[PDB]
Formats: C-alpha cells, structure tokens, sequence
C-alpha cells in the first residue's frame, strides 16, 4: 500500500476497546468454559489422536470500525493489552491436588506448568506457518489444520501457511505467527515451558504499545476492519486423582487509530 | 470524563498525604493471628467449595480526606505522583517461629519460612477502584462476610462484560473473586504482579528512593471527587507452613506518599 | 534544616572508606564468626524465645567527617552532603568453599560436592546524616526475645502487620534483631535505603561485586543527606543464606560490606 | 581489513532479505523424527566415549546471494552490501503447548498428568556476517571419538578442554560441525556480528519470546557493518529448546528453525 | 595517586591487545582433565579440614607486555575492553560420562553441568589486590596453595590486616582471595557469583558488548612499567560422574583492550 500524509481534523481519531475470552478447549457457558478437557497422552507418535476439548485454540476477532468510503484507511497508531482475572490464580481451595496429598493437608498447588502469551493487532488477518512437534498427529475434525502434512512440518516448510480466520479452531500447537508475512500486523509471544513452572503475570492500566512501524506507519484497516487475535495458556489445573487441564485467562484491548490517506 | 482546564500555582497549591493499608488475610485484627488467613482447607470438586471466612485473602482499601476546597469553574485535588513500599519484609528473617523444618523427619534445620505465591497491587484513584467479577470456580459458595455477585454463571470463569463492581469496603472483596476492570478505572492508576506456587521463592524489594508519576499521556493525573484519595491494595506475600503442615496467607502492610496539586476545572 | 548554596572546587570534596562485619550472632574472635549459633525452631508461636545468638542483628556505625566550622555561632555552617556512594558485598569468593563441614548433594552416599550457603537472601544498606529510623515488626508477636538484643517489649498482636506507635532509630551495632526492625518509610527524610528480600531454603545466593557502580543520594530536589553534627550513618545486613552440616543444623551465613561515599560542603540557616 | 568510504542513499540505496534455517539436531529430513536428534546415548568413562551420528546436534548455516553492484571490478572504488540492521525470531515456539505426543506423563507411576513437554538446556545462537562464522575448537572430553560424518578436528589435546590458539576453523558447512565441539571464536569474526545463551539443567523450562517489532543493530563502535565479500550474507545458528522423553525415559534434543531478516545498504571500498 | 594531564592524540597513540586466561580448576596442564578440579571431598568439621590439592579453583592472571615508552612522562591508559567466556558451546555435550537423568534405569542424557557461576575478571596498571577471607578461617590449606597462614577467626569476614597481591598464575584459591575495594584505584574489577550445586547455569556470549573502563574524571587505568595486568576465575559449574563423584569445570576467557598514550606527573 501506498501511505500518503495523515489526515487532520475533527473525528480524526477513535478508540475501540474489546475482549477475547480464551478457548482453552472446553465448550461456552458449562461449568469448565476457561478450561480444557483433562489432558490425555498417546503411547507414541504412529498412534498420536489428541481428542477434541483437550487442547486450546487462538481466540480471534474483528472490530468493525466507523465508515470512511486517494482514500482514507484506519492507522492503529497505539494500543493498550492486559491479561484480566490474574487475582483469580490465588485461589488454593477449589478442588486442587494439596501440597503434602499424602497427609491430605496443605493449599492446593494452583495453577501451576506452560505459559503461553500472544497478541496480534492487524488491518487484516493474522498470518500463519503450520508448525506441529509429531506430523503424524491426527487433529479432530472439529480443528482447522493442514492434513497428512509431512516430516518437514516438524520444522519450517514454506508450502504449510495458513490465516486465522475463526476463533477457537486454530489449535496453537499447530500455528504460529508467520515472520515471512504479517507486514500489516504487530504480533507479540512469549512462552516459558513446564509442568511446575509458577505463572507469572503483570497488569496495569498505565503501559502503551506504539504500532507504528520504522516509517512511522501503523496497521491499515482493510474493509474498515481491525484484526485481534491471542493465545493466554496460565498453565494446568492439577485435580486431586492427577488429572491435568489448561487454563486460559481473557485479554483486553485498547486500540487508538487515526485516518490516513493511501493510494 | 471531567473537562480538564489550568494547573493553580500559589501558596498551598500542593499537599502531600501518607498512609498505610494493613493487610486483609482473614483472621481478625487484634488476636494472635493477625496479619495471617485461618489454615487453608480444599474442597474434593467444584460442586462442593465452601472457602470459609477467614481462610482468603480480601483487598485494602481507605479513602484519605483532603483539604477542603471551593461557578463555571471549580477545583479539585490531581494526584500527580506517587511512592509506595510493602513494609516489614524484614520479619521474613524468622524462621524459629513454629514451622515446618527443612528436616521435619530429623526434627532439624531451619523452618521454612514463607514460600508461594505474591500478588502485589495498589491503586491510587480519585474514586474507589472499579472491579471486574472473574473467578477460577463460579460454583464456590462465598461466606456471608465476603462481598461478590451471587449465582455468578459459567461466564465468571471467563470476562463477562455484566459482572461488575466498585471497591467501596475494606477486607470484605475476595481477591480471587475480584480484579482491576481495564475498561473502566480512567481515574484511577493500578499496578499488579503475581507470581504462582506453593514452595516458590518470595522476592520483595524496598527503598525510599523511587517515584512513580500518576499523570496519563495528557498529563492529567487522578482527579479527587469530592476531595477523597481512593488508595487500595493486596500484599499477599507467601504462605506459613506449620509442622502439621496446615498452611495458611501471610501479608504485609503497604506504606503510600502521594503528592496532589489543585487543577482548575468544569 | 534550610538549604543553601553548595560549595564548588578542589577543597569542597572528601571520600569516606568503611566497612560493616555482619552480626549474625556468634561473638567475634571466635571460631564461628560471621555466623549465628545452629537455629532450632518452636513448637507453637506462644513458647517461642529465640535464644541469643540464633539470629541476626542489623551492623551499624556513625563516621565521624572533618569538622569543617571554625565558629558554630555564624548566622551560616558548612554540612557535609552525601551525593554519591559505592557499595559491594565483600567475601563472595569463600562462597565458592563447597568442602567446609557441609552436608553433601549425595549424603546417602557419602558423595559428591557440599550443598555451600543456600536459603534466604536479605541485603539491605543505609547512608544518612542521622541513625536510621526503623518500624518495629514481628512475624509472631509472642516471641520473647532475648535480653541480649534491643526490642519493643509485649509489643502486641498489632505488632504483626504495621502499628504507627511501634518506632525506633538503630542506635547501635548487632543487637536490633533484623527479623523484628525494617526502616520505616514514614521517617528517613535524611536516610536512603535500599534493599531485596529472597527467600525459599533451597535457594541460591546471587551477588554481584565491582568498583565501578556508583549509586546518587540526591533528592528530587537535588539535595542528598546532610550529616547533622558530621556524622555519617552508613546501616546494613547480608544474609547470605544457611550453612546446613552434616547433623542436618543450620546456622546463618553473613558477609561484611564495603562503603564509599562522597561528601561536598552545604551552606544551611 | 577494507578500507571503507562513503555510505550511498535514496530508494535504490537499501535492499532487504528474508531467510530461514531449521535445526540440524541429528535425525535426517524427510523422515519421521526431523527437528529431533536420536535417542540420546552416555558413555562409562572419558576414554571409550563415542558419539553415534544422529545423537547430538550440529550448526545450521546458509550463504545469501545478494544482487551484483559493479559493473567494473578494476574501478579505484567499488560498492559493497553492508549489513545494518536484522530482525530473528525463533518460529514454531507455539508447537512446545504440545503435551499429549507420546511424552513421560509428569505422574507416570499413576499413568495420568499431561506429558512433561520440552524441558532441560537451551542453546540459542545466531550469527550475521560478509564471509563464514570462525570457530574455536573447543570440547568437553578430549577424548571424545566423533564419527566420519561430522567435521571435528581429529587427537585434538587435552589442550582442546580449554582454549588452543592452534585449533581454529571455519563454518564452511551445514548440518556438520558438532555445537558441542565449536563455538564463535572472539580472536577473529571482524566482519560478523554473533549473540548465544546457553541455558543448562534437566528441568529447566524453556524459556522463547517472539516478536515482528525487534531490531537489532548491526553497526560497529565506528558505524559499519558486517561488509559482504563476493556478495555472500552468512546467516548461522543453533536452536536447541530442550529435551524430548518418552515413557521408556530415553531423551532426544528437540530443535526449532530460525527465520532472518537483515536490511543492507550499499558502502564505498577500496 | 599519579597526577595525569593530557592525552597524546597523534598516531601509534592508540594501540589494542587481545589475549585468553585458561582456567585454573586444580587438574594440570597436557593431561586428560584439564578444565576440571579432581573429585570433591568434603570435611566432617571444621577443625579437620584439610581441601587436597587440585581439588579446588585457583586465579588466573597474566602481565601483558605492552609497546615500550623528565618533568612529565606518558603511560599506556587502558580505555576500553571486551571480554567474552569461550567454549560455552562445550556445555551442550550430554554423552561424555555423566550421571544420567534416569541413573536407576541406565538411561537419558547427562545431567550434564550444573551449581554455582562464579564469573569475575579484572584490568589494571598493576597485579588485582586482594583481601582474604574464608568461609572457614581453620581450613588448612596445601603448601602449594599462595594463603596467609593461621589467619584468626576475623579472617571469616572483613580484617583489614589480610592483604594480598595475585602475583602468580593458578595458586591463589579463589575460595580464599577476593578483590579489595578499599585498594584497586588503578584496576577495574567485575563479578557474578550464583551458588547451589544443582543451579542451571546462565552463560552469554557475544562480540558486540564493549566495558568502558574510564573513572567519574575519564582516567583509565595506567600501565606502570607498561604492563597490562589481567585477572579471572570462570567457574561454570559441578560434572556428575556415574558415582556421584563432582568436581569444578571452568572455561576460559578471551580480553581485548584498548589503551592510549596518556601524558602523566
């Protein structure tokens, strides 16, 4: 796209705010939405099924912005994002494996092993590259992947892309963000592994990111459309029998955008 | 929100408050236990969770009074900066007091100390702070004292946009039933870090020696309605392991320095 | 105290070099020093009177500067201003002692390496131109101390979290207990503190040391801390961690601190 | 050394490239364990450690041709690709959620508990220059037999524990040279920029972070970057995340492919 | 100390040295576990406390000749340095005969290195001055061991009777020295210790990191006798053998200063 200067005056700029709540597997308004079904594991790669419920999806949206129609496009120039209901994880007392299980006493463990934090603001979809640990797993029907993809899917291939298109589906095991493409997105992870690894999370209401690239140009909003996508995996609930799920927490958005002209 | 017009400059145009928040870990003020939850017990499954009085944590709160002030043009109190520190990390030192010893089987060793989680938040507003509903189980049944919304739905488990409230009591909010609402809270400023765990590493830093501005990107800091200073927080620190092995929250205390200025307004 | 101006040039300028040795409880020039006697533990929080020794205190000490006032009569006097300093934990290198009487990773086996100092870290340094001004607090209010170190006595249960009526200043060396006193952040205009806190008894010490950090004591006004009757207050503790032998006893471990500060001369009313 | 002169600007003055190199952690591609090493094996003593092939990992490399400048190679001056700036991310990162693949369950006296994921050492390095990374030969055990497939120096001495002057090399190869027997040799690599971490333990999580907003600077304390001879870009690396366990307790090393972006413009020389 | 004026800023002004320190663990030189301390033994008390020889780290250091050099003399001024940890890429190795993760079942990689970091080095116009201090002041140390002897039970903290000099190459116990801030005016010193025996190493490298190694008056240390003195230990960790024996692996470090002619006195 061709960026021209950045059109000035009344109604100029405009702010959205929005929310996606994880897809952590299990389904909407049941007693477990915010967590996956418990976690079961194959005997080896060959036979490798993961059952639907099991896993989590990225969570994805699209904000319709004001109507516009050289021509004008929304620019998202900043944004605010918070991981929401971090208090909810000093809960020790529901139905969680003890400290010393044995002697039947002690806190639960909380939530406790992965976590796995991504957020994507973009004028478009959010770009992927399928990449899996076993190429030879078969995902449910109920998942959108690429079937029968190969050994090379076990790392970089660039025949295996994809775009994230509907929210709860996209296994995050299966997809990443595309470093190849995504030039019209901001795209942000961090991962730290483990089963005993203890959550750490931050939020505040005072921390701004700039979009705005080297140029001092921001996501452009195609079809007057602005693109929200994450994954927020705290880590696993630890029942008293062993049995392990992920829980996720919702993300919060603010998005600051301004009119730009374009050719 | 308010229409923000001149700084006031001239004598007695700033103030400075301090204040403290002791911590709200359950067990009452003025007995042995203070500063401490009751020992923790865990329900078998979601359906069944009663967490009693006394044995969670809720959030401190206080409004501190300003100096009385006042057309098309009134005054109001901005809070422009802020210092705050936990206070006490130093009784942390003590590991005699009746806990559970590295060499329980020897009978030997040092106690273990505090170990577990830290959540540390603190809010400075010009109204009290407004709170998101959100809980790691929408079945657990909350004592009578415990302010929360009732019949929460599956959606508490998650953010759904009709739970809401504001931090208007102090040690009545459970902190695992409530959180800063992101969508709303424009005149409030809030800070929070939790780490997760049971035998983790307790990490606390304190000095005397650092400032943190409260005003936005306009610089406009929080405006004080009604010439109140809305300061709320939790300090959850770890938690005390007896030799038995019960296990119960300790936290400590939060010290506030806020300084204000008069802002011409609306 | 009204501030004036400061004094520049080549005379307005002195360096001050201390040290503080760690009290953590074993008497010095005895085998044992820098280390507290072996801890043992109480049973319920109502019997616990943690014998002397067991335990930490704060290491303090007034420097005494040039008198710089011929006449103190004057209308004005020259104070010495702390504005910068530098400080290291000294002895890290003995932390790499990992032979010394330690229980052993494989003691079952008789094997392998000494576990060395772990547990708690505590370090904290002060540098004022008054003693430190502490809060009182306890992590159990009915622990008796010892007669030995200086406390609030029967402080009560407000005594666990913060109590406004529970104050003190460190007016001497290796007897406030560190588990009892914290600097109080209500006080300490003419203090600056600084400290961490890591706990967990498996944990490992982390310390850094150089001479090329330095750490500015001025204000947000640019006034750093006066040395009211030319003293300096320098303040610390370092807890290193716990020396666990073979008997499974664990006594703290301490570190002494080095201390450099610079003063420059202030005209005050 | 070059004898740099002016930098060129304008539209035509930039060129940017985009590339990927995956792991070369031992197992061969197009077959059903690419990204992963051979069940890891452990010798009994110094003296008859023997490491198959496929068991540990080697450096990934590439050689970027870039667009021909000049047209007269005999000129006074020539034009030349200066490296000024990238951007690398590990990808795939998102596949470590992956708990159910057939791993030691984090409970498996009790059958039950998620896998235990990727857990233990990290070795993330990468590497940006005008010519190949140089090596120092550098290993833990002397002794130490490499097999014929990979590119070692052969007896080295007791010396090669700790640093040889002698026992240098170049990253002339992808696939080959062992990280555990090279490492980027600070005595030379003028004309390129390297940056690693290395992570150890058995348990310790992995630890990644990916991002399209990160640049890294790749100017000298006097403003030039790594200059491009024969008009080859040299991208290498090694993304070791961690270790893979099966129920049966055997462990692989388990490798991610890295992706390189790196803006050049065009120096004056000679 | 030394009155410094001006800095000559003509050509051959400027001059660079790049140098390596091997690491000092206990086992010599050409033979097969160098690198390494011998396995750890360990005291039941105090009072009989004897670490054998090889058994424990020592300080590397070593007197770089710099270009040879009156009311007013010039010296050699160190500017600038970079300094790296070589052979962190040895550490990758889990097949060399180690304690494995599963050692009851024969199986899974070594648990390869692991404890306490213990990374510092120095540069100075002069040898590094140490202070003594001991973790145990009864420890008796072997005679091949640079110690002050029967150092008295202040040598546990801080005595400002026990000084010393690094003087010489692998024999000063790093358990026993450590750099004196009360002295060192013309040597700038760094460290990172974390302990534990069962620690995850953390180690960095690249070629892009320069230390500025000017004082608050933008004076470098001045080389006297133009000789640059470098110092280090680059502790990384404990190897596990099969039977549970430990010792201390260290890693050599890689120097590069930049030194101008400074005009002095």
């Amino acid at each position: 796209i061709e960026v021209l200067a950045v059109r000035t005056g009344p109604d100029s700029i405009t702010e959205i705010e929005a929310y996606l709540n994880p897809r952590m597997g299990q389904p909407q308004n049941e007693d477990f939405y915010g967590f996956s079904d418990n976690v079961t594991v194959s005997d080896d790669f060959g036979s490798d099924a993961p059952p639907w419920k099991q896993f989590p999806c990225y969570s994805t949206a699209r904000i319709s912005l004001p109507m516009l129609n050289t021509i004008l496009m929304w620019e998202a120039i900043s944004c605010r994002t918070e991981v929401m209901g971090v208090n909810m994880l000093t809960n020790v007392h529901s139905a969680q494996k003890r400290v010393y299980e044995n002697d039947r006493e002690g806190t639960g463990i909380g939530v406790e092993g992965m976590g796995y934090h991504m957020f994507a603001i973009g004028g478009e979809p959010l770009e992927l590259q399928f990449m899996v640990f076993n190429h030879r797993a078969t995902y449910p029907a109920e998942a959108t992947v690429i079937k029968n993809p190969g050994a090379s899917s076990q790392v970089f291939d660039p025949n295996l892309k994809g775009t994230l298109t509907a929210d709860g589906v996209f296994p995050v095991e299966a997809w990443g963000p595309d470093p190849f493409k995504n030039e019209n997105t901001r795209y942000f992870g961090q991962y730290t592994g483990g089963t005993q690894t203890p959550p750490v999370l931050t939020f505040t209401n005072t921390q701004t990111t700039i979009l705005l690239d080297e140029n001092g140009v921001g996501p452009l909003c195609k079809g007057d459309g602005l693109f929200l996508s994450c994954a927020d995996i705290v880590g696993f609930f630890t029942q008293h029998n062993k049995k392990m799920s992920f829980r996720g927490l919702p993300r919060y958005f603010r998005v600051t955008l301004r009119k730009r002209v374009v050719k």
